[PDB]
């Protein structure tokens, strides 16, 4: 982020802010081993819910947009309509990214429970080591030493193994549930962005000479661009594949 | 007495897992009890030989003195 | 309506030997629940069969008549 190399909030300028100026600012209890990840949890779900919201707004607001729209000149009639068409898609697309960001949250979780079950034995473990040097420090004569060492030494075993088996598959769960997660990321951004990109070429075939008063508009026909249009989006929308990735990193 | 515990939670774990699997086999607490179902086996199955290894060794030492 | 008692009763049956296997693993019942849950899955697997080659020959004539 721009505060790399700066002490102060202020963003460095870069060649598109060099090309145009920035626009002003917007005026408008649990196992102890398991409690930092188990918070993770709570903010994923707050991210989910809020991106539903957004979602759902938008989709009102396409909804609403060719409403006034239907109110005006013939082309711009339908100009509206088909731009709130093509807009009603974000929503869908943003849906099925939110099923996969619940998916990569259960894989998350999986981790949390693991080691908060892993805990316990490394808790007895350390009480069994305080009991010993207690009993010895009391008195060591007694008898308890002996047993004591020995269910030591049994728990040395076992948390042994059981740290192996924590660190084996933390790792191989770790990377599975972040690079499913930037496919996902991949995925949504090449089709809004291929979808924005269909959807620039309705502007073309409005027209916007000005007129003066006291004159008429020619009749406008343009009923069929704006249906390829359409189709021609929804098969692209329809053929986009995982392995035919425009954006190719450098 | 104090080897007996060990035997006794592996048996409640192996309880505990197949009443999970009777329930409904789509839950994940299954993999996690395996898991620990693997861990305490091994334990116990260390704690086994420990005990066989000293009852044998003990017993004859005391028979032996008593009958000197 | 009437082929779906038979698919009712499979699983029925399934869920039965599931429970029994949870409560004892050593009950006799298990052998005769496995025998005649094999005899069911046949039944089934030939009605699903049956009833699939005449749900299309019935649907495709009944609508090329209503559409004549």
């Amino acid at each position: 982020m721009h505060r790399t190399y700066s002490l102060r909030n202020s963003r460095a300028p870069t060649a598109s802010q060099l090309q145009n100026p920035p626009p002003p600012p917007s005026t408008t209890f649990g196992p102890e081993l398991s409690r930092k990840l188990s918070q993770l949890v709570k903010i994923e779900k707050n991210v989910l819910r809020s991106m539903e919201l957004t979602a759902n707004e938008r989709r009102d607001a396409a909804k609403q947009l060719s409403i006034w729209g239907l109110e005006n000149d013939d082309d711009v009639s339908d100009i509206t309509d088909k731009l709130g068409v093509l807009i009603y898609e974000v929503s869908e697309l943003d849906d099925q990214f939110i099923d996969r960001y619940d998916q990569y949250r259960l894989t998350l979780k999986s981790i949390r429970d693991i080691e908060g079950s892993v805990q316990p034995s490394r808790d007895r473990k350390d009480k069994i080591t305080d009991k010993i040097a207690y009993l010895k420090y009391k008195d060591p004569q007694s008898p308890k030493i002996e047993v004591l060492e020995q269910e030591l030494v049994r728990a040395e075993a076992e948390s042994l193994v059981a740290e192996a088996q924590l660190s084996n598959i933390t790792r191989s769960k770790l990377r599975a549930a972040f690079n499913y997660q930037f496919d996902s990321i991949i995925e949504h951004s090449e089709k809004i962005a291929l979808i924005a990109g269909y959807g620039k070429a309705l502007l073309e075939l409005l027209d916007d000479s000005p007129v003066t008063p006291g004159e008429t508009r020619p009749a406008y026909d343009g009923y069929e661009a704006s249906k390829q249009i359409i189709i021609d989006a929804e098969s692209a929308l329809n053929e986009w594949t995982l392995d035919s990735a425009q954006v190719k990193p450098t």
